[PDB]
């Protein structure tokens, strides 16, 4: 059970912060992943308490060792759900003007997360910001092209992590459609829309009143997909925790069904300063300002790798929740509202 130490306690945060974060903007797409958001905070604190009482452990129950190698251990197990989820996790620190970060957090940095720090010796922040921008695209694949434009910084912190996957059950994209999407009251938008029919995992919920379906990857990465009924949002989102969650997990069945499903790629930032408030930048500097930032994308496409019950019909055609999941570690991989898939 090792290897599931931190869920508990990682999950709670991640739907804490996921329900903030909708609330915050309720009517914008919402993409982080809090996993990669907590070893950010846990490897911050290396070189800071508040860190580590605000990623939700109590620092009396687990010592410092505990929590920095629980999470060494956690980052090697999740570069193994690989095998059908290309997923480009990482940490980088820019240092502007002649500011060095100190030998004793740079190496403890490397050693229990894979962080790495470069210096931006370009004065001109348009310079800067590219040179920082270029970076985390190489560091993604080329898939994370921008991270700033913007108010620069003289210490930044990126925290990055493209995700993409190949489904147990693909799409076919001689499938993929154009079709509507309703992002509100008023508004339709065009998206394609990949379809499929088959026997796949699916829930009707009435506590909570959605629909959801379950698509693994190949691997141990799965997704939530969950189809708020009309009017539903707001108490569906409310109902999001742990409890909730193992309780759908244990009442997905295999159903027949039509699966439409939008293709597309979403990113999103977050700011990591307030969840982690109030760090001392002089703590990690050898001897100004801040700018710590959670980057996130996903790429959700067909995701190939190479009976006489009437199919039910369901449409993410509509506002939706995305849960991505790690089922050996329990980590959240990925939390997101999709609002607006075009
Ligand atoms: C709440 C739970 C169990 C107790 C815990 O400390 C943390 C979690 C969060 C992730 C949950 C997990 C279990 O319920 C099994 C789940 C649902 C997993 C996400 C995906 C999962 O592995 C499955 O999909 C199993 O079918």
């Amino acid at each position: 059970n090792s290897h599931r130490g931190l869920a508990p306690t990682n999950v709670d945060f991640a739907f804490n912060l996921y329900q903030r974060l909708v609330a915050l903007n309720p009517d914008k797409n919402t993409l982080i992943s809090p996993v990669s958001i907590s070893m950010a905070l846990a490897m911050v604190s290396l070189g800071s308490t508040q860190s580590l009482q605000s990623l939700g452990f109590n620092l009396t129950e687990t010592s410092e060792a505990e929590i920095h190698q629980s999470f060494q251990y956690l980052n090697y197990l999740l570069k193994q759900s690989d095998t059908g989820l290309e997923m480009n996790m990482g940490n980088a620190m820019f240092l502007l003007q002649k500011l060095k970060l100190k030998d004793s957090f740079l190496a403890d940095v490397k050693q229990y997360y894979e962080s790495e720090a470069l210096a931006i010796d370009f004065e001109d922040w348009t310079k800067a910001s590219q040179q920082i921008n270029q970076h985390v695209k190489d560091k993604t694949q080329g898939k994370i092209e921008h991270v700033f434009s913007d108010s620069p910084a003289s210490f930044i912190l990126v925290n990055y992590i493209f995700l993409r996957g190949i489904w147990e059950l693909p799409f076919s994209p001689e499938n993929t459609r154009e079709e509507d999407f309703y992002v509100n009251e008023t508004s339709t938008v065009k998206v394609p829309m990949m379809v499929q029919s088959g026997s796949i995992g699916y829930f009707r919920d009435s506590v909570f009143p959605c629909q959801l379906i379950q698509m693994d990857y190949v691997g141990n990465g799965t997704a939530f997909f969950i189809l708020p009924d009309q009017g539903q949002m707001d108490t569906v989102i409310a109902a999001l925790s742990r409890d909730t969650i193992d309780r759908w997990g244990k009442l997905m069945t295999p159903r027949q069904v039509n699966l439409y499903i939008p293709k597309f790629s979403m990113s999103d930032t977050y700011d990591l300063k307030d969840v982690l408030e109030d760090l001392n930048i002089k703590d990690l500097l050898t001897n100004l300002t801040l700018t710590m930032v959670h980057k996130a994308m996903l790429q959700l496409d067909e995701g190939n790798v190479l009976l006489r019950s009437e199919p039910l019909d369901i449409k993410f055609n509509k506002p939706f929740i995305l849960l991505l999941f790690d089922k050996f570690t329990w980590s959240s991989l990925m939390m997101s509202q999709v609002v607006n898939p075009a």
